[PDB]
Protein backbone atom coordinates (compact mmCIF):
# COMPACT_ATOMS: atom_id res chain seq x y z
CA UNK A 1 0.00 0.00 0.00
CA UNK A 2 2.40 2.58 -1.08
CA UNK A 3 2.26 4.49 -4.39
CA UNK A 4 5.11 4.36 -6.13
CA UNK A 5 6.51 4.74 -9.60
CA UNK A 6 5.75 0.86 -11.05
CA UNK A 7 9.21 -0.12 -12.17
CA UNK A 8 8.58 -3.07 -14.86
CA UNK A 9 12.70 -4.64 -16.44
CA UNK A 10 13.74 -6.80 -19.34
CA UNK A 11 16.67 -9.22 -18.97
CA UNK A 12 19.82 -6.80 -20.42
CA UNK A 13 21.25 -8.97 -23.29
CA UNK A 14 24.46 -9.94 -24.92
CA UNK A 15 26.05 -7.90 -27.19
CA UNK A 16 27.73 -11.51 -28.77
CA UNK A 17 25.73 -11.21 -31.96
CA UNK A 18 22.85 -9.65 -33.86
CA UNK A 19 19.51 -9.43 -31.65
CA UNK A 20 16.84 -11.58 -32.74
CA UNK A 21 13.55 -12.48 -31.85
CA UNK A 22 13.65 -13.74 -28.16
CA UNK A 23 15.60 -10.43 -27.59
CA UNK A 24 12.25 -8.93 -29.19
CA UNK A 25 10.16 -11.07 -27.47
CA UNK A 26 11.42 -10.69 -23.49
CA UNK A 27 11.40 -7.01 -24.57
CA UNK A 28 7.77 -6.85 -25.58
CA UNK A 29 6.62 -8.61 -22.01
CA UNK A 30 8.29 -5.67 -20.84
CA UNK A 31 6.32 -3.50 -22.99
CA UNK A 32 3.46 -4.77 -22.57
CA UNK A 33 3.38 -4.99 -18.60
CA UNK A 34 4.33 -1.74 -18.51
CA UNK A 35 1.96 -0.02 -20.98
CA UNK A 36 -0.84 -2.16 -18.86
CA UNK A 37 -0.32 0.03 -15.66
CA UNK A 38 0.01 3.04 -18.01
CA UNK A 39 -3.82 2.69 -19.23
CA UNK A 40 -4.48 2.41 -15.26
CA UNK A 41 -3.53 5.76 -15.10
CA UNK A 42 0.16 4.47 -12.96
CA UNK A 43 3.36 5.68 -13.26
CA UNK A 44 5.59 3.66 -14.88
CA UNK A 45 9.63 2.97 -15.74
CA UNK A 46 10.06 0.68 -18.33
CA UNK A 47 13.67 -0.70 -18.64
CA UNK A 48 15.93 -2.40 -21.46
CA UNK A 49 19.02 -2.73 -21.95
CA UNK A 50 22.51 -4.31 -23.37
CA UNK A 51 25.39 -6.80 -20.94
CA UNK A 52 28.44 -5.14 -22.63
CA UNK A 53 31.10 -6.47 -20.56
CA UNK A 54 32.30 -10.12 -20.03
CA UNK A 55 34.35 -12.94 -21.24
CA UNK A 56 31.88 -13.77 -24.26
CA UNK A 57 31.43 -10.68 -25.42
CA UNK A 58 35.69 -9.99 -25.37
CA UNK A 59 35.63 -13.18 -27.40
CA UNK A 60 33.06 -12.38 -30.06
CA UNK A 61 34.74 -8.76 -30.74
CA UNK A 62 38.27 -10.88 -31.18
CA UNK A 63 36.47 -13.10 -34.01
CA UNK A 64 35.31 -10.58 -35.82
CA UNK A 65 38.79 -8.60 -35.22
CA UNK A 66 37.76 -5.24 -33.77
CA UNK A 67 37.87 -3.24 -30.37
CA UNK A 68 35.48 -4.31 -27.78
CA UNK A 69 34.76 -0.09 -27.43
CA UNK A 70 33.39 -0.10 -31.13
CA UNK A 71 31.97 -3.50 -31.20
CA UNK A 72 30.06 -3.12 -28.25
CA UNK A 73 28.46 0.37 -29.16
CA UNK A 74 27.82 -1.32 -32.68
CA UNK A 75 25.71 -4.00 -31.63
CA UNK A 76 24.14 -2.19 -28.51
CA UNK A 77 22.90 0.53 -31.63
CA UNK A 78 21.34 -2.57 -33.88
CA UNK A 79 19.53 -3.07 -30.52
CA UNK A 80 18.14 0.31 -30.12
CA UNK A 81 17.65 0.23 -34.30
CA UNK A 82 15.71 -2.89 -33.73
CA UNK A 83 13.71 -1.88 -30.45
CA UNK A 84 12.52 1.49 -32.39
CA UNK A 85 11.59 -0.82 -34.75
CA UNK A 86 9.60 -2.59 -33.11
CA UNK A 87 7.64 0.29 -31.95
CA UNK A 88 7.79 -0.61 -27.87
CA UNK A 89 7.11 2.24 -25.44
CA UNK A 90 10.12 1.44 -23.36
CA UNK A 91 11.76 4.33 -21.37
CA UNK A 92 14.94 3.63 -20.83
CA UNK A 93 17.95 1.70 -22.83
CA UNK A 94 20.71 1.20 -20.27
CA UNK A 95 24.96 -0.10 -21.51
CA UNK A 96 26.85 -1.85 -18.60
CA UNK A 97 29.69 0.53 -20.55
CA UNK A 98 27.66 3.57 -18.78
CA UNK A 99 29.84 5.37 -16.41
CA UNK A 100 27.40 5.93 -14.30
CA UNK A 101 26.60 2.52 -13.90
CA UNK A 102 30.00 1.35 -13.40
CA UNK A 103 29.77 3.94 -10.12
CA UNK A 104 26.92 1.55 -9.09
CA UNK A 105 28.15 -1.43 -9.12
CA UNK A 106 31.60 0.08 -7.62
CA UNK A 107 29.34 1.41 -4.75
CA UNK A 108 27.23 -2.22 -4.52
CA UNK A 109 30.62 -3.88 -4.58
CA UNK A 110 32.17 -1.91 -2.02
CA UNK A 111 28.48 -2.28 0.28
CA UNK A 112 28.66 -6.08 0.07
CA UNK A 113 32.56 -6.19 1.31
CA UNK A 114 31.45 -3.59 4.33
CA UNK A 115 29.19 -5.97 5.65
CA UNK A 116 31.94 -8.60 5.52
CA UNK A 117 30.10 -10.83 3.12
CA UNK A 118 32.78 -11.02 0.10
CA UNK A 119 36.51 -12.56 0.76
CA UNK A 120 39.32 -13.47 -1.12
CA UNK A 121 38.97 -17.57 -2.58
CA UNK A 122 39.31 -19.94 -5.03
CA UNK A 123 36.93 -21.09 -7.70
CA UNK A 124 38.12 -24.60 -8.58
CA UNK A 125 35.46 -25.93 -10.92
CA UNK A 126 33.68 -26.09 -14.69
CA UNK A 127 32.34 -22.30 -16.13
CA UNK A 128 30.20 -21.89 -19.36
CA UNK A 129 31.90 -19.02 -21.03
CA UNK A 130 28.72 -18.73 -23.29
CA UNK A 131 26.15 -18.41 -20.33
CA UNK A 132 28.90 -16.53 -17.76
CA UNK A 133 27.54 -19.49 -15.25
CA UNK A 134 29.30 -21.53 -12.88
CA UNK A 135 28.51 -25.04 -12.73
CA UNK A 136 28.87 -28.18 -10.60
CA UNK A 137 29.93 -31.13 -12.25
CA UNK A 138 26.44 -32.52 -11.91
CA UNK A 139 25.27 -29.97 -15.04
CA UNK A 140 28.08 -31.47 -17.17
CA UNK A 141 28.16 -34.14 -19.65
CA UNK A 142 30.22 -35.52 -22.61
CA UNK A 143 30.17 -33.94 -25.48
CA UNK A 144 31.52 -32.29 -28.80
CA UNK A 145 33.44 -28.46 -29.46
CA UNK A 146 33.24 -26.76 -32.93
CA UNK A 147 36.31 -28.55 -34.19
CA UNK A 148 34.19 -31.96 -33.99
CA UNK A 149 36.76 -32.91 -30.73
CA UNK A 150 35.03 -34.75 -27.50
CA UNK A 151 35.07 -32.24 -24.85
CA UNK A 152 32.33 -31.19 -21.60
CA UNK A 153 29.47 -29.04 -22.13
CA UNK A 154 26.81 -27.93 -19.56
CA UNK A 155 23.31 -29.55 -19.17
CA UNK A 156 22.01 -26.36 -18.68
CA UNK A 157 22.44 -25.34 -22.60
CA UNK A 158 25.06 -27.60 -24.27
CA UNK A 159 27.45 -25.02 -24.59
CA UNK A 160 31.26 -25.28 -24.10
CA UNK A 161 32.49 -25.53 -20.85
CA UNK A 162 36.08 -25.00 -19.53
CA UNK A 163 37.67 -25.92 -16.08
CA UNK A 164 38.51 -22.66 -14.22
CA UNK A 165 41.18 -22.31 -11.11
CA UNK A 166 41.57 -18.97 -10.05
CA UNK A 167 41.97 -16.73 -7.11
CA UNK A 168 38.88 -15.08 -6.98
CA UNK A 169 36.58 -12.34 -4.95
CA UNK A 170 33.88 -15.08 -2.89
CA UNK A 171 30.65 -13.90 -2.35
CA UNK A 172 29.02 -16.01 0.56
CA UNK A 173 25.91 -16.78 -0.76
CA UNK A 174 25.74 -20.00 1.51
CA UNK A 175 25.37 -17.48 4.20
CA UNK A 176 22.20 -16.54 2.42
CA UNK A 177 20.30 -19.74 2.23
CA UNK A 178 17.93 -19.94 4.90
CA UNK A 179 16.75 -16.15 4.83
CA UNK A 180 16.26 -16.65 0.61
CA UNK A 181 13.84 -19.65 2.27
CA UNK A 182 11.89 -17.23 4.31
CA UNK A 183 11.32 -15.01 1.24
CA UNK A 184 10.24 -17.32 -1.15
CA UNK A 185 7.81 -19.02 1.24
CA UNK A 186 6.53 -15.36 2.65
CA UNK A 187 5.88 -14.17 -0.83
CA UNK A 188 4.41 -17.45 -2.80
CA UNK A 189 3.74 -15.02 -6.03
CA UNK A 190 6.98 -13.85 -6.01
CA UNK A 191 8.49 -16.00 -8.60
CA UNK A 192 6.17 -17.41 -11.68
CA UNK A 193 5.18 -19.87 -13.15
CA UNK A 194 4.84 -21.68 -10.18
CA UNK A 195 6.61 -24.95 -10.89
CA UNK A 196 9.74 -22.09 -11.80
CA UNK A 197 8.86 -21.61 -8.31
CA UNK A 198 8.88 -24.71 -6.88
CA UNK A 199 12.48 -24.79 -8.92
CA UNK A 200 14.08 -22.38 -7.26
CA UNK A 201 13.01 -23.73 -3.49
CA UNK A 202 14.39 -27.13 -4.12
CA UNK A 203 18.15 -25.82 -5.53
CA UNK A 204 17.63 -23.75 -2.67
CA UNK A 205 16.78 -26.05 0.12
CA UNK A 206 19.41 -28.64 -1.21
CA UNK A 207 22.24 -25.99 -0.14
CA UNK A 208 24.07 -23.04 -1.87
CA UNK A 209 27.81 -22.60 -2.25
CA UNK A 210 29.84 -19.60 -2.29
CA UNK A 211 29.60 -17.59 -5.49
CA UNK A 212 32.81 -16.20 -7.52
CA UNK A 213 32.13 -12.24 -7.89
CA UNK A 214 35.32 -11.66 -9.54
CA UNK A 215 37.59 -13.18 -12.17
CA UNK A 216 41.45 -12.65 -12.93
CA UNK A 217 42.34 -9.67 -14.70
CA UNK A 218 43.43 -11.44 -17.67
CA UNK A 219 41.05 -14.19 -18.02
CA UNK A 220 38.84 -11.53 -19.00
CA UNK A 221 40.56 -9.46 -21.74
CA UNK A 222 40.73 -6.45 -19.35
CA UNK A 223 36.79 -6.25 -20.65
CA UNK A 224 34.90 -5.57 -17.19
CA UNK A 225 34.93 -3.38 -13.94
CA UNK A 226 37.61 -3.04 -12.28
CA UNK A 227 37.10 -4.80 -8.25
CA UNK A 228 37.72 -1.60 -6.07
CA UNK A 229 40.43 -1.28 -4.08
CA UNK A 230 42.23 -4.36 -6.66
CA UNK A 231 43.09 -3.58 -10.06
CA UNK A 232 43.90 -7.19 -11.03
CA UNK A 233 40.42 -8.78 -10.43
CA UNK A 234 37.21 -7.58 -12.40
CA UNK A 235 33.90 -7.66 -11.13
CA UNK A 236 31.67 -11.19 -12.33
CA UNK A 237 29.97 -9.93 -15.40
CA UNK A 238 26.68 -11.21 -13.76
CA UNK A 239 27.17 -8.80 -10.85
CA UNK A 240 27.95 -6.32 -12.86
CA UNK A 241 24.89 -7.08 -15.12
CA UNK A 242 22.47 -7.53 -12.32
CA UNK A 243 23.28 -4.44 -10.68
CA UNK A 244 21.52 -2.49 -14.09
CA UNK A 245 18.45 -2.76 -12.51
CA UNK A 246 19.64 -0.43 -9.55
CA UNK A 247 21.46 1.34 -11.55
CA UNK A 248 18.10 2.06 -13.64
CA UNK A 249 16.21 2.99 -10.54
CA UNK A 250 18.57 5.75 -9.84
CA UNK A 251 19.07 8.03 -13.48
CA UNK A 252 17.24 10.83 -14.36
CA UNK A 253 16.19 10.62 -17.96
CA UNK A 254 15.51 13.39 -20.26
CA UNK A 255 12.99 14.40 -22.85
CA UNK A 256 15.32 11.88 -25.67
CA UNK A 257 15.67 9.38 -23.21
CA UNK A 258 18.99 10.07 -22.13
CA UNK A 259 20.65 9.89 -18.63
CA UNK A 260 21.01 13.46 -17.18
CA UNK A 261 22.53 12.61 -13.59
CA UNK A 262 22.35 9.52 -11.31
CA UNK A 263 20.59 10.23 -7.97
CA UNK A 264 22.38 8.65 -4.74
CA UNK A 265 19.67 7.22 -3.37
CA UNK A 266 17.10 5.14 -4.81
CA UNK A 267 13.94 6.37 -3.03
CA UNK A 268 14.51 9.64 -4.87
CA UNK A 269 13.37 8.32 -7.94
CA UNK A 270 10.69 6.16 -6.07
CA UNK A 271 11.75 3.09 -8.57
CA UNK A 272 13.50 0.09 -6.60
CA UNK A 273 12.70 -2.38 -6.25
CA UNK A 274 11.36 -3.86 -9.27
CA UNK A 275 7.62 -4.62 -9.58
CA UNK A 276 8.12 -7.19 -11.93
CA UNK A 277 11.51 -8.20 -13.62
CA UNK A 278 10.86 -10.18 -17.03
CA UNK A 279 13.01 -12.78 -17.76
CA UNK A 280 13.74 -16.48 -19.81
CA UNK A 281 13.63 -19.57 -17.86
CA UNK A 282 17.26 -19.75 -19.08
CA UNK A 283 18.37 -17.27 -15.91
CA UNK A 284 16.52 -18.03 -13.13
CA UNK A 285 19.05 -18.91 -10.85
CA UNK A 286 20.98 -15.11 -11.03
CA UNK A 287 18.20 -13.46 -10.69
CA UNK A 288 15.98 -15.75 -7.72
CA UNK A 289 18.78 -16.71 -5.84
CA UNK A 290 22.22 -14.28 -6.50
CA UNK A 291 20.24 -11.21 -6.78
CA UNK A 292 17.93 -11.26 -4.17
CA UNK A 293 21.00 -12.52 -1.82
CA UNK A 294 23.00 -9.40 -3.10
CA UNK A 295 20.41 -7.46 -1.98
CA UNK A 296 19.96 -9.02 1.48
CA UNK A 297 23.42 -8.43 2.24
CA UNK A 298 23.39 -4.73 0.76
CA UNK A 299 19.91 -3.73 2.87
CA UNK A 300 18.21 -3.21 -0.04
CA UNK A 301 14.70 -4.27 -0.88
CA UNK A 302 13.61 -6.95 -2.92
CA UNK A 303 12.26 -7.28 -6.05
CA UNK A 304 8.01 -8.31 -5.90
CA UNK A 305 8.07 -10.68 -8.69
CA UNK A 306 9.97 -12.26 -10.96
CA UNK A 307 8.14 -13.55 -14.29
CA UNK A 308 10.55 -16.26 -16.15
CA UNK A 309 9.18 -17.60 -19.97
CA UNK A 310 9.70 -20.49 -21.60
CA UNK A 311 11.76 -19.12 -24.19
CA UNK A 312 16.08 -19.19 -24.86
CA UNK A 313 16.49 -15.69 -24.17
CA UNK A 314 19.90 -16.10 -25.94
CA UNK A 315 21.64 -18.41 -28.84
CA UNK A 316 18.60 -20.57 -29.49
CA UNK A 317 19.06 -22.83 -32.26
CA UNK A 318 15.06 -17.96 -39.46
CA UNK A 319 12.17 -15.78 -37.91
CA UNK A 320 13.20 -12.01 -38.47
CA UNK A 321 10.49 -9.80 -36.06
CA UNK A 322 10.67 -7.19 -38.56
CA UNK A 323 10.29 -8.86 -41.59
CA UNK A 324 6.91 -10.80 -40.19
CA UNK A 325 5.82 -7.46 -38.61
CA UNK A 326 6.72 -6.10 -42.50
CA UNK A 327 4.26 -8.92 -43.43
CA UNK A 328 1.79 -9.64 -41.53
CA UNK A 329 1.59 -6.29 -39.26
CA UNK A 330 3.34 -5.04 -36.44
CA UNK A 331 0.44 -5.41 -33.85
CA UNK A 332 -0.56 -8.72 -35.21
CA UNK A 333 2.93 -10.18 -34.30
CA UNK A 334 3.03 -8.72 -30.84
CA UNK A 335 -0.58 -10.32 -30.61
CA UNK A 336 0.46 -13.47 -32.15
CA UNK A 337 3.99 -14.13 -29.77
CA UNK A 338 1.47 -12.95 -26.73
CA UNK A 339 -1.04 -15.41 -27.81
CA UNK A 340 0.48 -18.42 -28.55
CA UNK A 341 3.09 -18.68 -26.25
CA UNK A 342 2.06 -19.59 -22.94
CA UNK A 343 5.07 -20.34 -20.25
CA UNK A 344 6.57 -23.06 -22.74
CA UNK A 345 8.65 -23.59 -25.82
CA UNK A 346 5.33 -25.86 -27.03
CA UNK A 347 4.05 -22.73 -29.41
CA UNK A 348 3.33 -23.49 -32.74
CA UNK A 349 5.23 -20.28 -34.93
CA UNK A 350 4.77 -21.23 -38.28
CA UNK A 351 3.11 -18.85 -40.84
CA UNK A 352 0.03 -21.25 -41.23
CA UNK A 353 -1.05 -20.55 -37.53
CA UNK A 354 0.17 -17.09 -37.95
CA UNK A 355 -2.49 -16.59 -40.75
CA UNK A 356 -4.99 -18.69 -38.89
CA UNK A 357 -4.63 -16.22 -35.60
CA UNK A 358 -5.16 -12.98 -37.68
CA UNK A 359 -7.85 -14.77 -39.98
CA UNK A 360 -9.71 -16.36 -37.15
CA UNK A 361 -9.44 -14.00 -34.14
CA UNK A 362 -7.94 -10.97 -35.29
CA UNK A 363 -9.97 -10.18 -38.70
CA UNK A 364 -13.38 -12.41 -38.05
CA UNK A 365 -13.71 -11.85 -34.31
CA UNK A 366 -12.17 -8.74 -33.31
CA UNK A 367 -11.86 -6.78 -37.22
CA UNK A 368 -15.52 -7.95 -38.32
CA UNK A 369 -17.03 -7.18 -35.17
CA UNK A 370 -15.79 -3.17 -35.01
CA UNK A 371 -16.91 -2.91 -38.36
CA UNK A 372 -20.73 -4.16 -37.85
CA UNK A 373 -21.48 -1.52 -35.22
CA UNK A 374 -19.67 1.32 -36.86
CA UNK A 375 -21.06 0.32 -40.38
CA UNK A 376 -23.09 3.15 -41.98
CA UNK A 377 -25.60 -0.01 -43.20
CA UNK A 378 -26.40 -0.96 -39.53
CA UNK A 379 -25.25 2.49 -37.23
CA UNK A 380 -27.23 4.53 -39.56
CA UNK A 381 -26.82 7.71 -37.46
CA UNK A 382 -23.13 7.14 -37.40
CA UNK A 383 -23.60 7.74 -33.39
CA UNK A 384 -23.81 6.27 -30.00
CA UNK A 385 -27.65 5.29 -29.79
CA UNK A 386 -29.64 5.63 -26.32
CA UNK A 387 -29.88 1.92 -25.16
CA UNK A 388 -33.93 0.90 -24.60
CA UNK A 389 -34.83 -1.74 -22.00
CA UNK A 390 -32.22 -4.51 -21.98
CA UNK A 391 -33.66 -8.51 -21.94
CA UNK A 392 -32.18 -11.11 -20.42
CA UNK A 393 -29.87 -12.21 -22.94
CA UNK A 394 -28.71 -8.00 -23.10
CA UNK A 395 -27.98 -8.12 -19.55
CA UNK A 396 -26.21 -11.77 -19.50
CA UNK A 397 -23.77 -9.91 -22.18
CA UNK A 398 -23.32 -6.87 -20.17
CA UNK A 399 -22.62 -8.92 -17.27
CA UNK A 400 -19.94 -10.60 -19.25
CA UNK A 401 -18.49 -6.51 -20.29
CA UNK A 402 -18.71 -5.83 -16.86
CA UNK A 403 -16.74 -8.51 -15.45
CA UNK A 404 -13.95 -8.60 -17.68
CA UNK A 405 -11.66 -5.86 -16.60
CA UNK A 406 -11.41 -7.34 -13.00
CA UNK A 407 -10.29 -10.81 -14.33
CA UNK A 408 -8.18 -9.07 -17.05
CA UNK A 409 -6.31 -7.23 -14.37
CA UNK A 410 -5.62 -9.98 -12.27
CA UNK A 411 -4.21 -11.74 -15.35
CA UNK A 412 -2.31 -9.06 -16.49
CA UNK A 413 -0.95 -8.40 -12.60
CA UNK A 414 0.46 -11.99 -12.04
CA UNK A 415 1.64 -11.80 -14.70
CA UNK A 416 0.11 -13.95 -17.53
CA UNK A 417 -0.45 -11.87 -20.75
CA UNK A 418 -1.46 -15.01 -22.89
CA UNK A 419 -4.62 -15.40 -20.13
CA UNK A 420 -5.67 -12.02 -20.48
CA UNK A 421 -5.85 -12.29 -23.61
CA UNK A 422 -7.92 -15.54 -24.19
CA UNK A 423 -10.03 -13.78 -21.50
CA UNK A 424 -10.75 -10.76 -23.79
CA UNK A 425 -11.61 -12.70 -26.87
CA UNK A 426 -13.81 -14.92 -24.93
CA UNK A 427 -16.11 -11.64 -24.50
CA UNK A 428 -15.48 -10.77 -27.92
CA UNK A 429 -16.56 -14.34 -29.20
CA UNK A 430 -19.55 -14.01 -27.05
CA UNK A 431 -20.58 -10.58 -28.38
CA UNK A 432 -20.07 -11.73 -32.19
CA UNK A 433 -22.40 -14.67 -30.81
CA UNK A 434 -24.73 -12.12 -29.51
CA UNK A 435 -25.15 -9.62 -32.81
CA UNK A 436 -25.57 -12.70 -35.11
CA UNK A 437 -28.31 -13.81 -32.92
CA UNK A 438 -30.04 -10.41 -32.72
CA UNK A 439 -29.70 -9.73 -36.55
CA UNK A 440 -28.82 -6.16 -36.07
CA UNK A 441 -28.87 -5.22 -40.17
CA UNK A 442 -32.59 -6.96 -39.83
CA UNK A 443 -33.69 -4.42 -36.77
CA UNK A 444 -33.00 -1.51 -39.34
CA UNK A 445 -36.46 -1.95 -40.78
CA UNK A 446 -38.50 -4.12 -38.18
CA UNK A 447 -37.58 -2.49 -34.89
CA UNK A 448 -35.53 0.47 -34.26
CA UNK A 449 -35.82 0.91 -30.96
CA UNK A 450 -34.48 -2.98 -30.16
CA UNK A 451 -31.92 -1.65 -33.18
CA UNK A 452 -30.53 1.30 -30.57
CA UNK A 453 -30.51 -1.45 -27.24
CA UNK A 454 -28.58 -3.86 -29.56
CA UNK A 455 -25.86 -1.78 -30.73
CA UNK A 456 -25.36 0.47 -27.91
CA UNK A 457 -24.15 -2.73 -25.68
CA UNK A 458 -21.79 -4.14 -29.22
CA UNK A 459 -20.27 -0.54 -28.71
CA UNK A 460 -19.76 -0.57 -25.08
CA UNK A 461 -18.39 -4.00 -25.76
CA UNK A 462 -16.08 -3.65 -28.52
CA UNK A 463 -14.54 -0.35 -26.47
CA UNK A 464 -13.94 -1.72 -23.47
CA UNK A 465 -12.30 -5.15 -24.74
CA UNK A 466 -10.68 -2.86 -26.86
CA UNK A 467 -9.35 -1.24 -23.83
CA UNK A 468 -7.94 -3.86 -22.07
CA UNK A 469 -6.23 -5.52 -25.41
CA UNK A 470 -5.07 -1.63 -26.06
CA UNK A 471 -1.17 -2.92 -24.13
CA UNK A 472 -1.23 -5.62 -26.87
CA UNK A 473 -2.72 -3.77 -30.12
CA UNK A 474 -1.46 -0.19 -29.45
CA UNK A 475 -1.73 1.44 -32.30
CA UNK A 476 -5.11 -0.57 -33.92
CA UNK A 477 -6.75 0.20 -30.56
CA UNK A 478 -5.90 3.83 -31.30
CA UNK A 479 -7.88 3.30 -34.63
CA UNK A 480 -10.76 1.11 -33.34
CA UNK A 481 -11.13 4.13 -30.78
CA UNK A 482 -11.27 6.71 -33.51
CA UNK A 483 -13.86 5.03 -35.81
CA UNK A 484 -15.56 4.66 -32.20
CA UNK A 485 -15.51 8.27 -31.67
CA UNK A 486 -14.14 7.64 -28.20
CA UNK A 487 -12.86 10.69 -27.05
CA UNK A 488 -9.29 11.09 -25.47
CA UNK A 489 -10.22 10.90 -21.68
CA UNK A 490 -12.33 7.83 -22.20
CA UNK A 491 -9.33 5.99 -23.82
CA UNK A 492 -6.94 5.70 -20.42
CA UNK A 493 -7.73 5.18 -16.64
CA UNK A 494 -9.93 2.66 -14.26
CA UNK A 495 -12.70 5.00 -14.53
CA UNK A 496 -12.92 3.63 -18.12
CA UNK A 497 -13.02 0.69 -17.51
CA UNK A 498 -16.40 0.92 -16.37
CA UNK A 499 -19.23 0.11 -18.73
CA UNK A 500 -20.86 3.10 -19.97
CA UNK A 501 -18.41 5.27 -20.00
CA UNK A 502 -19.09 6.85 -22.92
CA UNK A 503 -22.08 8.56 -23.47
CA UNK A 504 -25.02 8.20 -26.26
CA UNK A 505 -24.90 10.96 -28.72
CA UNK A 506 -20.88 10.74 -29.06
CA UNK A 507 -20.33 10.41 -32.73
CA UNK A 508 -18.60 8.47 -34.65
CA UNK A 509 -15.07 9.04 -36.53
CA UNK A 510 -14.97 9.62 -40.10
CA UNK A 511 -14.95 6.50 -42.40
CA UNK A 512 -12.95 5.59 -45.75
CA UNK A 513 -13.91 4.14 -48.84
CA UNK A 514 -11.84 0.95 -48.95
CA UNK A 515 -10.87 0.68 -45.02
CA UNK A 516 -10.28 -2.75 -43.71
CA UNK A 517 -8.69 -2.86 -39.72
CA UNK A 518 -7.28 -6.11 -39.84
CA UNK A 519 -6.39 -7.58 -43.44
CA UNK A 520 -7.32 -11.02 -44.54
CA UNK A 521 -4.10 -13.02 -45.55
CA UNK A 522 -4.58 -15.85 -48.32
CA UNK A 523 -3.70 -19.06 -46.85
C1 LIG B 1 20.79 -9.11 -15.56
S1 LIG B 1 20.12 -9.78 -17.08
C2 LIG B 1 21.59 -10.49 -17.85
C3 LIG B 1 21.20 -11.46 -18.96
C4 LIG B 1 22.34 -11.90 -19.88
N1 LIG B 1 23.10 -10.73 -20.40
C5 LIG B 1 21.76 -12.68 -21.04
O1 LIG B 1 21.81 -12.26 -22.19
O2 LIG B 1 21.20 -13.75 -20.83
Amino acid sequence: KVEKVFFVTSPIYYVNAAPHIGHVYSTLITDVIGRYHRVKGERVFALTGTDEHGQKVAEAAKQKQVSPYDFTTAVAGEFKKCFEQMDYSIDYFIRTTNEQHKAVVKELWTKLEQKGDIYLGRYEGWYSISDESFLTPQNITDGVDKDGNPCKVSLESGHVVTWVSEENYMFRLSAFRERLLEWYHANPGCIVPEFRRREVIRAVEKGLPDLSVSRARATLHNWAIPVPGNPDHCVYVWLDALTNYLTGSRLRVDESGKEVSLVDDFNELERFPADVHVIGKDILKFHAIYWPAFLLSAGLPLPKKIVAHGWWTKDRKVFDPVEKAEEFGYDALKYFLLRESGFSDDGDYSDKNMIARLNGELADTLGNLVMRCTSAKINVNGEWPSPAAYTEEDESLIQLIKDLPGTADHYYLIPDIQKAIIAVFDVLRAINAYVTDMAPWKLVKTDPERLRTVLYITLEGVRVTTLLLSPILPRKSVVIFDMLGVPEVHRKGIENFEFGAVPPGTRLGPAVEGEVLFSKRST
